[PDB]
């Protein structure tokens, strides 16, 4: 019963300075609009101790499987080759990704029926906002 507010199929709603985060973690002009624009869906689901998030849009489809406190090598959209571990902190996922010396943090989170996502590197942050699809 790990993460079962977070299962399901959310659809992107708001989005609040993406394109300044994208620039410090170190993505280039033509990516950044792209990524920018997309309406990504993010799919969560769950089985056993292995969680999986799918993030499906016009852009790029990304898929993650893990488990909680254990790392794994990710590609990605931007196609960074990078060292992540996700883990549930306070009830928040928590997803650190570690490259080049650089370190970024993801966070999800249930809010009302939102799944509100914050992304920080050093002091930008952005916010994304999903609801239910």
């Amino acid at each position: 019963h790990m993460c079962d507010a977070f299962v399901g199929t959310w659809k992107l709603v708001s989005s609040e300075n993406f394109d300044d985060y994208m620039k410090e973690v170190g993505v280039g002009f033509a990516t950044r609009k792209v990524a920018g624009m997309a309406k990504p869906n993010m799919i969560i689901s769950v089985n056993g101790d292995v969680i999986t998030i799918k993030s499906e849009s016009t852009f790029k489809n990304t898929e993650i499987s893990f488990i909680l406190g254990q790392e794994f090598d990710e590609v990605t959209a931007d196609d960074r080759k990078v060292k992540s571990t996700i883990t549930l902190d306070g009830g928040v996922l928590v997803h650190v990704q570690k490259w080049d010396g650089k370190s970024t943090t993801i966070k999800r989170k249930r809010e009302d029926d939102k799944l509100v996502v914050e992304c920080v590197m050093k002091g930008v942050t952005s916010t994304r906002v999903y609801e239910r699809a």
